[PDB]
């Protein structure tokens, strides 16, 4: 049940990000949420995560898609859920049917539960397979 | 439990489509099932969906794969990413495209099976 | 429906694949072979490990379909070269598995190889 719940969490989360719902995407993080886009320092809090998303977005006629695969879960000692997933970024250009691909990434997530049973992302660290 | 069942539903459904089992694929729709390949009039009923698939360029040298990702269910309405792969004989690297959004409406069958009332596909490059 | 398999088993298979492929792609060839009981043709874990023996590969899976449990999945291999952001793709494969979670056999066919 937990595995399907995390996949569903990721499904809604990524569709917000790719739909330019940067505030909704940040809302899936804890309020002290930690996000490292690349090995620039990590962004902190939802407002910080939102700012980082806008800035890396200005470079983008463009429709981005963040595909996930092979999510692997494990329980930490503090009740947190460690998640590691593959991610492949698609960049779709207007009137060009073939997307261009890259980067291929590893997504290191720390998930938490809480009083109301809902999951939230404490931290996300993204590494690039070509780096 | 429903989320895993929908992923399972898509796994069998897409493998039918990619295996050129167009009638089996249409059988995953309701009787009045509706399919819209792009914003082209939409096909109606199993025969209409099957006919549309038969008509639409390719088996001696082409193998297609319709990958799904990030299924999100809501209220059953389903939206998933889709990426089409075109594999050519003796060519290891597939051709990619289009990248699509799959807007689905899921309902409960009489046998208790899942079925698609409607499927609307949009293309990310349009 | 009455012939459907439990949904918990389906998620368990996806999780099984998630841990399994990450070991393989991390060049943990013994850990990957440890997910077999098994034939791959190579036989037993020691034979599988030996056969497996700059570049970072990723084996993506999709559309797992279950039916001993017979499993068939799509697989797409990514080859990522150092300092090159766009991966190289291929082959696209079908993964035929028999689950008892552990594998006796994995039969991989290539979509670009026609009869």
């Amino acid at each position: 049940g937990l595995y399907a719940e995390v996949l569903s969490f990721y499904g809604h989360q990524m569709q917000k990000l790719d739909g330019r719902d940067f505030a909704g995407y940040a809302a899936t993080f804890t309020e002290d949420g930690e996000f490292r886009h690349s090995p620039l320092p990590a962004a902190h809090t939802r407002a910080g995560i939102t700012a980082v998303l806008e800035d890396f977005h200005r470079k983008f006629k463009i429709q981005r898609r963040h595909w996930f695969d092979h999510t692997a879960l494990s329980q930490a000692s503090d009740g947190s859920i460690t998640a590691t997933s593959y991610c492949l970024v698609l960049t779709v250009h207007a009137d060009v049917k073939a997307p261009e691909f890259g980067p291929s990434c590893l997504v290191h997530d720390v998930l938490v539960r809480g009083a109301d049973g809902e999951l939230l992302l404490r931290s996300r660290h993204v590494t690039h397979d070509h780096v």
